[PDB]
């Protein structure tokens, strides 16, 4: 039954051509398979991608946009103009070429990048991947995208329309397990989002739970607020939605549990994956998405801090048990 030319078995031929983009990345763009920044960098692609896509406009007789669609490559010049799409243009060069020697759409390269990118970073969830998607695309509107400076009620708007519950909203935010800011703060270059930024944990959610009482760099930078300890930076956005009663229980019932996170992470990335497009018109290659390795750290509050500097949010639910350290507090070195 299907045997791809490398020998690799597969359960569709459509599947096969994605082992040869999958070398290509893991040696070339990934520079050997690493979880640094073209992982990071591509998650904001798939995200900025996927998320020009307004039932709302289209509603109003308006061009929506085309959901995953690819067209933040195809269409680059407008997209890389748009004020949340700063710092990509490198990626997104390095994307276009694979794309073009590999005759694959953008839409399913950026899908599958982010799948692949993932599972070089311990603690991940083999994403799903579907191919398929149309090469064709029309430039997103601007405005789709949400920007750290926003309220919780114009993020929830903005991600609602395009398909997503206030849950949603914050399982999405996993991904920032694995980030950093380049440009909010440029002072303070790639300082991360929190304590493992090549690790796929819980810490993200934890740690902005934490009473700010650092400023990690000479100034604060745009949208930014006072974090739990030196290194590390925390976005206004994260900040407010951790705290928020719409987000504040899902906030805190992601912060014990890696296996409970990183299913809602692929369930809502499954999701946006096809925004814009029928998932039953599309054909299923999960199988080539290789594991990763797994993480064996338990959830912690970090350098003695306990639960008494976690601003509990969530009325209803107590605080999970989580372990402590007798540590003194963090100095965060940027991520890689
Ligand atoms: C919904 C609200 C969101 C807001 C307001 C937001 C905002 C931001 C901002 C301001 C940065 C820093 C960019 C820079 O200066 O370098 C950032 C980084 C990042 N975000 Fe988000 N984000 C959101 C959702 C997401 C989602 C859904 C994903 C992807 C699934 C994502 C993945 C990341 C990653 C991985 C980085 C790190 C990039 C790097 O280290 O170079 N974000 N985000
Ligand atoms: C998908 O569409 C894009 C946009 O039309 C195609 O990209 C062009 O590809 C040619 C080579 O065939 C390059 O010289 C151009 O520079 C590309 N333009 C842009 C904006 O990237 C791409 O080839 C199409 N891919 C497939 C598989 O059809
Ligand atoms: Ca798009
Ligand atoms: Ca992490
Ligand atoms: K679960």
């Amino acid at each position: 039954s299907v045997t791809c030319p490398g020998g690799q078995s597969t359960s569709n031929s459509q599947c096969c051509v994605w082992f040869d983009v999958l070398d290509d990345l893991q040696t070339n763009f990934y520079q050997g398979s690493k979880c640094e920044s073209p992982v990071r960098k591509i998650l904001r692609i798939v995200f900025h991608d996927a998320i020009g896509f307004s039932p709302a406009l289209t509603a109003a007789g308006q061009f929506g946009g085309g959901g995953a669609d690819g067209s933040i490559i195809a269409h680059s010049n407008i997209e890389l103009a748009f004020p949340a799409n700063g710092g990509l243009t490198d990626t997104i060069e390095a994307l276009r070429a694979v794309g073009i020697n590999h005759g694959v759409s953008f839409g399913d390269l950026i899908q599958f990048a982010t799948a692949v990118g993932m599972s070089n970073c311990p603690g991940s969830p083999r994403l799903e991947f579907l191919t398929g998607r149309s090469n064709s695309s029309q430039p997103s509107p601007p405005s789709l995208i949400p920007g750290p400076g926003n309220t919780v009620t114009a993020i929830l708007d903005r991600m609602g329309d395009a398909g997503f519950s206030p849950d949603e909203v914050v399982d999405l935010l996993a991904a920032h397990s694995l980030a950093s800011q380049e440009g909010l703060n440029s002072a303070i270059f790639r300082s991360p989002l929190d304590s493992t930024p090549q690790v796929f944990d819980t810490q993200f959610y934890i740690e902005t739970l934490l009473k700010g009482t650092t400023q990690p760099g000479p100034s604060l930078g745009f949208a930014e607020e006072l974090s739990p300890f030196p290194g590390e930076f925390r976005m206004r956005s994260d900040a407010l939605l951790a705290r928020d009663s719409r987000t504040a229980c899902r906030w805190q019932s992601m912060t014990s549990s890696n296996e409970v996170m990183g299913q809602r992470y692929r369930a809502a990335m499954a999701k946006m994956s096809v925004l814009g497009f029928d998932r039953n018109a599309l054909t299923d290659c999960s199988d080539v998405i290789p594991s990763a390795v797994s993480n064996n750290a338990a959830p912690v509050i970090p350098g003695g801090l306990t639960v008494d500097d976690i601003e509990v949010s969530c009325p209803s639910e107590p605080f999970p048990e989580i372990a402590t350290a007798s540590g003194p507090l963090p100095s965060l070195a940027p991520a890689p």
